[PDB]
């Protein structure tokens, strides 16, 4: 919750919506979300790779957690290290570059 330094300026998207799922990747680990900004992943669950960043933070990803709902969950996006999940299948290539702006990595 706040305002904390961008990881990275900009990241890798399947179009210039980045609405659109890069791979789908397995969970190897568990993992806790401290700020707003990030997701809660427990070893063995199913996440989607929606933006991969670059540049400052080349081993951060991000996307969206497939399994829990129960509301909402999936429609505000979040973030997790690469090196918590293993990607096999490709949805769909990512080799659209997006920058980021002022309301992004910023919480309220």
């Amino acid at each position: 919750m706040g305002p904390m330094p961008k990881l990275a300026d900009r990241k890798l998207c399947a179009d210039q919506e980045c609405s659109h799922p890069i791979s789908m990747a397995v969970a190897l680990q568990d993992y806790m979300a401290p700020d707003c900004r990030f997701l809660t992943i427990h070893r063995g669950q199913v996440v989607y790779v929606f933006s991969k960043l670059k540049g400052r933070g080349r081993l951060f990803w991000g996307g969206s957690v497939q399994g829990d709902y129960y509301g909402d969950l999936a429609a505000r996006l979040g973030y997790f290290p690469s090196s918590i999940v293993r990607e096999d299948q490709t949805l769909k290539p990512g080799k659209v570059d997006v920058k980021t702006d002022k309301w992004d990595f910023y919480c309220q």
